[PDB]
């Protein structure tokens, strides 16, 4: 923790332009679902009954908006859709927060898993439990109403990568950089967004093209590129708090590269995961007959690339990360790691 401090020393005050992400994925567009007014709206209201601390919930609502984000996220979904998908944005990020106590995480870990499990599996019950913590009781309806847009193949999967989520939160409790990068892999609750592609999409992607290597690739790709250009776009706010465990900061402390060249090394994996994703397209087991199918396999890869590009393009337009007054008339990026 001496090696802390150093780190701390080695980048305090330090001002560094990060180029648009969105350009290094140029075939990927971003859009906007065009009723994300409309649903703030009610998601507005619906907050209104969640047992979260008013000022924590409007925090969240003004700085983070993952209405937007969903919106960004699903751009071509149908209204109703938005509701529940929004919904779930709000969960993971106060339930994220509400755990950011070695008993009080395993004990909040072990009723979210449960909830899980009531809500996904096999003997479904969506009534909370009595004295449900805030952030576990309002995950009941979400992903009731989540589960009554999947396919029990969507389903079961929707149910493992939660766990895995917060089995990964769980286990959280410096790194060696690839040891964090690895962990965020099988971890961050991207892959829980694509999935939610299939109920917002109304569509099921059979189990066999999911297993598909091409088809794992391109997941593990955009999830893996999601990791990457949030390592960046969250090194501010992270290091304010000496959250040091940022993939940035952590090719400093190994490599010794200055924080220039770090944020340059995860700006160039970015750019090779990318056309690995890209090249990975080309091995999809594409029907030559299956329309529907094909459609299917579409609007998936779609929902794996905007993930990436998603959390790009709303961290672009949120003030979760940064204050959007430091962005240049390019989207260029000046981070400041003043405190
Ligand atoms: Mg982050």
């Amino acid at each position: 923790s001496g090696e802390r401090r150093e780190i701390i020393r080695r980048a305090l005050n330090k001002k560094i332009l990060v180029p648009n992400i969105l350009e290094l994925m140029p075939a990927w567009p971003s859009e906007f679902q065009p009723n994300i007014d409309e649903v703030n709206v009610e998601i507005d209201e619906w907050l209104k009954t969640v047992n979260v601390a008013k000022e924590k919930k409007l925090k969240h609502r003004a700085r983070g908006n993952y209405t937007l984000l969903a919106g960004i996220y699903y751009p071509h979904c149908r209204k109703e859709k938005m509701l529940a998908l929004s919904q779930f944005l709000y969960w993971i990020f106060f339930w994220d927060d509400e755990i950011d106590d070695r008993e009080g995480t395993i004990l909040c870990c072990a009723e979210t898993n449960k909830c899980i499990n009531d809500c996904l599996g096999p003997e479904p019950n969506y009534t909370p439990p009595p004295g449900s913590r805030g952030t576990v009781e309002m995950l009941y309806p979400i992903l009731r109403d989540l589960r009554a847009g999947l396919s029990p193949v969507s389903t079961m999967r929707l149910k493992q990568e939660l766990h895995d989520y917060v089995n990964g939160v769980k286990n959280q409790q410096l790194p060696n950089p690839w040891d964090h990068f690895q962990m965020r892999v099988d971890d961050v609750g991207v892959i829980p967004s694509i999935t939610q592609n299939e109920y917002a999409m109304d569509f099921t992607l059979p189990d066999w093209i999911r297993r598909h290597e091409a088809m794992e690739e391109i997941v593990l790709q955009c999830t893996k590129l999601t990791i990457l250009l949030n390592e960046i776009l969250s090194l501010q706010k992270e290091f304010r708090v000496s959250q040091l465990e940022n993939l940035c900061l952590l090719f400093m402390n190994t490599y010794d590269m200055s924080i220039e060249q770090s944020i340059h090394k995860v700006l160039g994996l970015l750019k090779d995961h990318y056309k690995i994703c890209i090249e990975a397209e080309a091995r999809l087991p594409w029907s030559t007959t299956d329309e529907k199918l094909n459609n299917n396999i579409r609007e998936y890869i779609r929902g794996c690339q905007r993930l990436a590009t998603g959390t790009a393009c709303w961290s672009y337009n949120c003030e979760r990360y940064f204050k959007l007054s430091q962005l240049n008339d390019q989207q260029e990026l000046l981070l400041d790691l003043s405190r």
